[PDB]
């Protein structure tokens, strides 16, 4: 047992959050510490991981039943956010920090030479002051709509693929949480992306966000930008690129 490990008597599991691999739970830590947890890896992992918009992981439970323990996100998961009360509210300024920020834990994942897989608006986790964290590393190494042809087809799980889950987070974002291809159903997607369709301008979208997506979304990997790019142009987009934008009626 490494030094990660602790005593069960050492947490308080207090609400739920948290469905249902097991819950999740929000909880203390030794008595002092605000924390969120997750019964029954991802802790491994997180152990390997350190950065500002990763969510931290604080401790493990070895040890049946599994417990690991990290930082708690108080406003819950994105998707969630985007979907009810604060969605009608978030503007694009506001949508464009968040992308940026989880394009900055990205790049660190990229710069450690880790591979998320399974990047959507449901694994990241926002906290106080609209800060987002990506979560949810269950898959990370070493679901389709969201999942790039060459790694949904041929198992091809690259940061090149997380870049594409990326772009159609970016439209989870500008739509307000909106599920991706409305109308269309997994094997529809499947197909039709294959044949190099691609969604469409969100409305009130600019196409130069637009432009970014479909970069994300180009059919050979390697031609794809990297998430520092990515970070780079979301954290600059209101002057070097966008400096003439003006508020809309939901963007
Ligand atoms: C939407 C619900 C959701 O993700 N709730 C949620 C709220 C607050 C919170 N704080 C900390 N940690 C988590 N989740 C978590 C993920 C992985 C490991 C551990 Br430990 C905790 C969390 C979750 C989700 N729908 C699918 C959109």
């Amino acid at each position: 047992k490494d030094a990660w490990e602790i005593p069960r008597e050492s947490l308080r599991l207090e609400v739920k959050l948290g469905q249902g691999f097991g819950e999740v739970w929000m909880g203390t830590w030794n008595g002092t510490t605000r924390v969120a947890i997750k019964t029954l890896q991802e802790a491994q992992v997180m152990k390997k991981l350190r950065h500002e918009k990763l969510v931290q992981l604080y401790a493990v439970v070895s040890e049946e039943p599994i417990y690991i323990v990290m930082e708690y996100m108080s406003k819950g998961c994105l998707l969630d956010f985007l979907k009810g009360e604060m969605g009608k509210y978030l503007r694009l300024p506001q949508l464009v920090d968040m992308a940026a920020q989880i394009a900055s834990g990205m790049a660190y994942v990229e710069r450690m030479n880790y591979v998320h897989r399974d990047l959507r608006a449901a694994n990241i986790l926002v906290g106080e002051n609209l800060v987002c964290k990506v979560a949810d590393f269950g898959l990370a190494r070493l679901p389709i709509k969201w999942t790039a042809p060459e790694a949904a087809l041929y198992g091809r799980f690259t940061i090149k693929s997380d870049v594409w889950s990326f772009g159609i987070l970016l439209t989870e974002l500008t739509t307000k949480g909106r599920v991706p291809y409305p109308g269309m159903v997994n094997r529809e997607v499947l197909d039709q992306v294959e044949r190099g369709y691609r969604m469409p301008c969100p409305p009130e979208c600019p196409e130069s966000l637009h432009d970014l997506m479909c970069q994300c979304w180009r059919k050979d990997p390697e031609e794809r930008p990297t998430f520092e790019y990515l970070q780079a142009f979301l954290e600059d987009y209101f002057t070097s690129t966008e400096p003439q934008y003006q508020p809309g009626e939901n963007l």
